[PDB]
């Protein structure tokens, strides 16, 4: 085709149109579609973003085990990428009303997808039974806090691999451990989040009864961000999103 704008600048037109007479343009499941077969092509280079290797020494306090990339944001969605540090993880975590979608540019996750059980879903959420104990101890303010969820899947991701969709009801939670070495993805959320108007970045553990295959019920306590865990920013190398 001539003419063509970046494949970035396309993918960031159609995450527009997607989240925000005659002939009808386009609805919500059509254009997610077309957002999805986008993402499918994207390559790392494409982004100028070339593989990393060999993190090679342990990782020490003084730095990020994560970076990201900035690409674009409107009110509607952002658009960035983080890059994994050879053995580290983007600890579980919530998009509380938002849909996302990433697609893995190089190296291999694990992304563990997961949800809490929504009764607006036809589940019945019920409390921690009072004889159930974990691995460590809860206090007891911890037990009234606890949420039942659901561990959904578990698998590997690269660049091979068709994007990963998640919805405000579906696959809600997810942790992301970086596999046998560095790697990288491009995400996509929308709305974004927004601290200053209450839709935040929960993070969660699983927790470990005293006394198994997929999907299967856990217990979920919401958690502060890990006191390791930090994600700066780093110059993004790759064609610009205009304006
Ligand atoms: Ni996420």
């Amino acid at each position: 085709r001539d003419n063509m704008a970046s494949l970035i600048q396309r993918i960031a037109r159609q995450a527009s149109l997607t989240f925000r007479e005659a002939p009808m343009q386009p609805g919500f499941p059509e254009n997610l579609s077309k957002l999805k077969s986008l993402l499918t092509q994207l390559r790392a280079e494409d982004l100028n973003i070339a593989p990393r290797k060999a993190t090679l020494q342990p990782l020490p306090p003084n730095l990020p085990p994560v970076t990201y990339m900035h690409i674009y944001e409107t009110d509607g969605f952002s658009l960035g990428v983080f890059l994994l540090k050879s053995g580290t993880s983007i600890p579980l975590h919530d998009h509380p009303g938002m849909h996302g979608m990433l697609k893995v540019l190089y190296g291999t996750v694990r992304i563990s997808c997961m949800d809490k059980l929504d009764a607006g879903g036809g589940q019945r959420p019920r409390a921690l039974p009072p004889e159930q104990q974990f691995e460590p101890p809860l206090q007891p303010r911890e037990r009234e806090a606890v949420r039942p969820g659901v561990l959904r899947s578990r698998a590997e991701y690269t660049e091979a691999s068709g994007p990963c969709i998640l919805t405000p009801h579906r696959d809600n939670l997810h942790q992301i451990d970086a596999v046998e070495g560095p790697a990288a993805f491009l995400d996509i959320l929308a709305p974004p989040y927004d601290p200053d108007d209450g839709r935040d970045c929960h993070y969660y553990r699983v927790l470990e009864p005293v006394r198994s295959d997929l999907p299967r019920e856990v217990w979920l306590l919401e958690t502060p961000q890990a006191d390791d865990f930090w994600c700066e920013g780093e110059p993004y190398p790759g064609p610009k999103v205009f304006p």
